[PDB]
């Protein structure tokens, strides 16, 4: 990694393997999954192409998540070449030397090129691309890996509406949907199946109603087990 | 996260793992619930708005309750474009713009404009204006999932009357009555919801004694379960 | 509207009646409908403000919605001096005096200020400005009254698929819904409420098949497709 | 009518037969419909007192309605020699004589005076204040061809209650009321003839009750969207 | 449109109304034949892509055959853009660029971009290719509406063979096919489908026989040669 980019007194450090090997025991408990994204941004702070690749080679488990991630980096990296203007041929005092697709990878690039474009003015700031396309990668993969059915977690029938939107929104949790989609699923799935005095209230307030509006809703209507409506 | 942000120029420094670790085992542990929110308050010293999207994307769970809280900070950033509208045409050469509700929620905007709003004079202090529609969030969460009820609460069978008054406090932090109101609790509610056999005994005692007083009051009430805990 | 013999414009002249009937006539015949917008496009060519106020004045059907589409021109005409900032003091050096929001929809200044700002070089542009307002406000209103049901399509037994697709499309285009559920639509009725003889064909093609195929299947199979139309 | 041909330069052109066509149908064929109003307004935009006095002896239909018209025209141009000397001396050396009531009627006047006017520094404009005088005119021909009293409307068992207010605004349009009496209309005859869900937000929201709220309720009725408002 | 200019480059005249409303009333009637593309040909001339979507949006009714444009425009472009990669780099000084697939289908181009490249040296002729487009998926409409392919097109019981061979014309011409299809069509498949009673008559003049010698043929085949309409 190197430290205080913007700051002053840039420093270079090794990439440690007690990083590598905390990175892993995360990796462990949390799987590909939305808050993994983030301490893996964290943990990558200042990180070098080179030691992205140390990070993504470390990885023991989820080798077809890996490949499909790396799919998506080659493709990053093939239009990061299409979009780049015409680089300068295998000249007399040695390249000139821009990145190119692989280069971004820390494929055909070596850590004192990567150090090189970091330490430009102003930076060329190939680790943060590159960190970009794996983030873009792990969306991807966790688009792509889905925990529960949209036909499971449909809103019970006596119940109110609490656990069913948590259980909604965990099946959604990376999807790009419109906000007349998202509202359309909420009614279909949830709100269509609601209780009929709550239902009619929640069909009442419809889509542009805000989501503590239809939680504040359905005062005095009853538990599922209870009798009455009061609790 | 911000160094030398009281009275110096501050620098910025980069977001640790060990600080998102501890906050995502509060969050494990404790859930969001009263004792959370000053917790929250304290690690979001001297951070930025890319640092609260950090510490609101390492959540994980919560999803209904997340949702909420986005629609809560999307209310407040659009009172704060209703407060205060930016031009229609694009910023002059030589201006430097105005921070909008998308700008300081940084979903519009990136660390250097946002260290140029804080170096502001008079500042404009958008992590402290962020971070204020955050708490507001969780206290609507809290409000939200509150525990037991202020006035339906009752002192336990096998429960002393002072681990009772810390339960009713616990409660009542959660109910939030205003102050004047805690103040009539002390001396009203918490002997009206006790015990009766502890009732006749705060009433002879006489209601407005001291909370120390309070404390030693009531010993031997709750059968042997009082005796399995006054040790 | 604003006219010259030897092309361009300059001269203000009068509104043509059977240009004035075909606009009353189109919002008639079809009602608020997505091919008004265009129609009213080529209509409004080179019109004022107060031109387009006596196209809105002129339509004496559906005045509920005139209130609502009025009622958006509002929020524009408020929004475009609140995104503006208010002069004060002596007028700038060769300024003729700018359009506030009330002036662009002909409120508050004359067509002789309106004449003044349209026949400026380059022109100022005010109907232009203007009618996306209006536009905006008609867009409104169809989102209101646009749709008809797509479930309730009712076709004889062996139909021809391309006379099903024709209602089919014209009936999803009175529909404003967003593209999945549109998609959503498709799949659920197109393909499965569709004659034995072309349905075959259709899953043969597979349940991802594009249109160009889709209506290029079926040669000789069904009925006429052309009878008891025009009745 | 008169017609620019350069920028202040006016031209005398003959009546458009459209333009008779269409005043003859509003009038006639229509049975004053309070579209009349605008329809003259958009057809006499270079309308001379000639044009207008030809324009108003091609009605053949309702020549009752036509002598209130003349009596409304005759009043209001006894108004104008009430508030304008009738008598101004010897008119003034290259000046043209001052318009009596009569003049304005086109009765006095010949046409080139009435250009003549018209095409004055500071022009008098003779046309449009024979217009107002016509438009009073129309306006109690409008309320005495309304077919029914405001208070009296009713409305079938399965009414969206949209079309209601259509009909009310529309209504308005014939004859008038104030908006303190609309207030109260408002709160009366409106939340009567409502269906419950509409009626209830009525009762919510008083005189201010906002258009967009009631069209985006009553959707169980059976109205738009089930039935087809766009052809 | 644009227009010839006496003094310079081409110049911009608004799109006409009556074109839109005679474009709309033979879209009506004679959409389903190859009659359409020469007339479209004709309304069409000197359109922008502007004017062309105007057109086309104008269009309500037929709304399978607009999605079969659309679907073709899609495709059309698609190989437009294999055809044409997109540039890197700055535009050169003065200079404007390449029209990409949906430049030249309006979406992402200006009036000022689409008369540009219109007005090029050598210029771009972006209407005409669009209008290819266009004239591409009416090309396939017709056929797509056209009641089976030529090789079945067979002589009716009661058919003249000269209403056959108008007929079995009107269908190849739906059909499309290349000029010595046509003449093997007309020299074989022609006689070969014909009523076998006038078919061994075509064959007596043997395959040199001209259309006007074969039409000389089959006098008492089928009904009537002057009709008769039936009430």
């Amino acid at each position: 990694p190197i430290v205080q980019n913007l700051q002053g007194q840039m420093v270079h450090q090794a990439i440690s393997p007690r990083t590598l090997n905390a990175w892993v025991k995360v990796v462990e408990e949390k799987a590909f999954s939305p808050e993994v994204i983030p301490m893996f941004s964290a943990l990558s702070e200042g990180a070098t192409p080179q030691d992205l690749n140390t990070m993504l080679n470390t990885v023991g488990g989820h080798q077809a998540a890996m490949q499909m991630l790396k799919e998506t980096i080659n493709e990053e990296a093939a239009e990061w070449d299409r979009l780049h203007p015409v680089h300068a041929g295998p000249i007399e005092p040695g390249q000139m030397r821009e990145p190119r697709g692989s280069d971004i990878a820390g494929t055909t690039s070596t850590l004192q090129e990567q150090i090189g474009w970091m330490t430009h003015n102003p930076p060329i700031p190939v680790g943060e691309i590159y960190k970009r396309w794996i983030i873009l990668g792990l969306n991807k993969i966790v688009r792509m890996y889905s925990p529960t059915s949209i036909l499971d977690i449909r809103q019970g029938p006596k119940e109110p509406f609490r656990d069913y939107v948590d259980r909604f929104y965990k099946t959604l949790r990376a999807e790009q949907a419109s906000q007349e989609v998202k509202n359309w699923m909420t009614e279909t799935l949830l709100v269509q199946n609601a209780n009929p005095d709550c239902k009619t209230i929640l069909k009442a307030l419809g889509p542009a109603a805000t989501l503590e509006e239809m939680m504040t809703a359905c005062q005095g209507v009853g538990g599922p087990g209870h009798k009455a409506r009061v609790l």
